[PDB]
């Protein structure tokens, strides 16, 4: 790769270096036994551990790792929990053993778990009762997996015991004296674009990164943030872990195991959680609910990740609780890049400034800087000196690294605008927008158009050749549309999409279809259809 060089510590190791600094103020009396992790089930059960339990707890989680499963310094663990407690602690357990942590949802079918298992060439994984069936339909066919290891109130033979070992386990474990670029994670991307590719994160570009970005959120020491997230994803390491533990504050989970919205608001109205994160989903099915009866005068923060914060919802947010929601952008590769922070004014349509071991740009076909208003390629400069927080690379895949560079740039593959005061608009991802007769098409802009008309349910608009090429829409029809003659039904949504929009906007194709297809999130893949389309 020739993407500059860092300029870091020779060694970090967040566990040793953020987590272990307040298990030890508490421990030396410079600092109350504060809360670290407080997790509710919404059945009755809570656990919460302090700053102390927690290291302690998670010293034991990397003695069973080390010890009990054998596991040695590098090799790759597959961890597939829902959100309970043991997440943390095995997490914590992997950093301190010098272990790849390799996060995955409990969501995957048996068919997504050989795909990770194989392709990572993990020798752990860690799962719990309700996902060990799953694994074990495949594991044989798994050649470089050796240890499973069972969190569950039950055993399972086959399975190593985790919550017995770990309280057989000592509370002091030497934490290995990691190189803040040797490999502590390994992210398997949702799949938007095309198959998984697997993220390779260092010990500083999580931990040292998380470490300079601590209270971008609005957190502070004393509180409790509640980040709302599947384990398997980097969100959920980024803010539900580092974030409030590079600052000492408490870190809110809830099993959620059915993601009900009531439920939400209930514990926001029943918990002192000052911050939350969340995808704008969680904020547009919160505003649907009964939010008269179910206030929270103590929640103060409100962030959000993974798609565009749409100005309606960020004004009826507003409106409802009198609380901004401040959105931030980034990648699996690249982790937090772009956010509003809590002293910055918000700008509806907006994602906010470069996050700041970051020099973000948008950039032209050559690398060249671009001057504010001009649409070009959203990137990160990486050289001569690569920023903390960038990932170490695609495992087995330099070349597909380096085609992401661009000049002095890491490409994120997402189109934006930068304004005058350098706050970033996104504008679609690179390959979804379409070129016909010299006029480029967003098709977010058609899809909302098209998504008016009573008789679309959903829809995905890409490009079909032709013009070079033309505007398509798939479309799944309201049922009562079904019985209408679609010929004319074609007609009448082309008609009525060239009254909403720009007339040069609308698809010139439309195919009607039973479901679109989505990644395990729910996001829809454009590039699966597009690469259909073009044969
Ligand atoms: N605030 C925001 N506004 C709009 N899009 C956002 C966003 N924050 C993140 N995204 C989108 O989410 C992408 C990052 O999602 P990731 O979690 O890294 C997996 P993905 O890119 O969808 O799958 P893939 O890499 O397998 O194709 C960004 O590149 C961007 O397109
Ligand atoms: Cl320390
Ligand atoms: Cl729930
Ligand atoms: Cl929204
Ligand atoms: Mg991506
Ligand atoms: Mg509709």
């Amino acid at each position: 790769l020739q993407w500059g060089h860092q300029e870091v510590p020779a060694k970090f190791n967040f566990a040793s270096d953020v987590l272990d600094h307040w298990a030890d103020m508490e421990k030396a009396g410079k600092r109350p036994p504060s809360p670290a992790l407080w997790w509710v089930n919404g059945k009755g059960k809570e656990l919460m551990w302090n700053f102390r339990e927690l290291s302690e707890n998670s010293q034991q989680a990397a003695n069973v790792l080390s010890g009990a499963c054998g596991l040695q310094r590098g090799d790759r663990v597959a961890v597939v929990l829902p959100r309970v407690p043991e997440w943390w602690l095995v997490i914590l357990g992997c950093i301190r053993a010098g272990l790849i942590f390799m996060p995955g949802t409990i969501q995957m079918k048996s068919t997504d778990i050989l795909y990770r298992l194989q392709m990572s060439k993990a020798k752990a994984i860690v799962a719990g009762d309700e996902v060990i069936q799953e694994v074990d339909t495949v594991a044989s066919e798994c050649p470089s997996l050796r240890i499973k290891l069972l969190v569950s109130e039950k055993s399972c033979d086959g399975w190593l015991n985790f919550k017995k070992l770990l309280n057989e386990a000592s509370t002091t474990h030497h934490c290995v004296e990691t190189g803040s670029q040797e490999a502590s994670a390994i992210y398997f991307t949702s799949g938007t674009s095309g198959l998984p590719k697997m993220a390779e994160h260092s010990y500083s570009s999580l931990g040292l990164k998380a470490k300079m970005d601590a209270g971008w959120t609005g957190l502070q020491a004393s509180d409790i943030m509640w980040t709302i997230s599947d384990t398997g994803w980097i969100l959920n390491i980024l803010c539900s872990l580092m974030e409030p533990w590079a600052l000492g504050a408490c870190t809110f989970v809830h099993l959620l195991p059915k993601f009900d919205p009531l439920v939400i608001l209930k514990t926001l109205s029943s918990y002192p959680i000052k911050s939350m994160m969340g995808a704008p989903i969680v904020y547009r099915m919160l505003l649907q609910q009964d939010l008269s009866s179910y206030k929270f005068p103590h929640l103060q923060n409100c962030v959000t990740v993974g798609e565009s914060l749409l100005p309606e919802t960020l004004e009826n947010w507003r409106a409802q609780t009198g609380l901004d929601i401040r959105e931030s952008y980034g990648q699996t590769e690249t982790g937090l890049t772009c956010m509003v922070s809590k002293t910055m004014k918000i700008k509806p349509g907006y994602m906010g400034t470069a996050a700041s071991c970051y020099d973000v740009q948008i950039i032209d076909d050559k690398g060249n800087v671009l001057p504010p208003g001009t649409e070009g390629d959203i990137g990160i400069r990486v050289k001569p000196i690569r920023p903390i927080g960038i990932f170490s690379g695609y495992v087995d895949n330099p070349d597909k690294t380096a085609a992401n560079i661009r000049g002095d740039f890491w490409l994120l593959g997402d189109r934006g605008i930068k304004d005058e005061d350098g706050y970033f608009q996104f504008m679609g991802r690179a390959d979804d927008i379409i070129n016909s007769s010299g006029y480029r098409i967003g098709p977010s802009e058609v899809e909302n158009a098209l998504m008016e008309h009573p008789a679309v349910v959903e829809t995905a608009v890409i490009s079909s050749p032709d013009r070079g090429e033309v505007v398509k829409a798939f479309v799944v029809l309201a049922s009562q549309f079904l019985s209408h003659d679609p010929e004319q039904l074609t007609k009448e949504l082309q008609q009525h999409v060239k009254s909403v929009t720009a007339p040069y906007k609308y698809p010139r194709k439309i195919e009607f279809v039973l479901n679109l297809p989505k990644t395990v999130t729910g996001k829809i893949q454009r590039a699966k259809l597009r690469d259909k389309e073009w044969k």
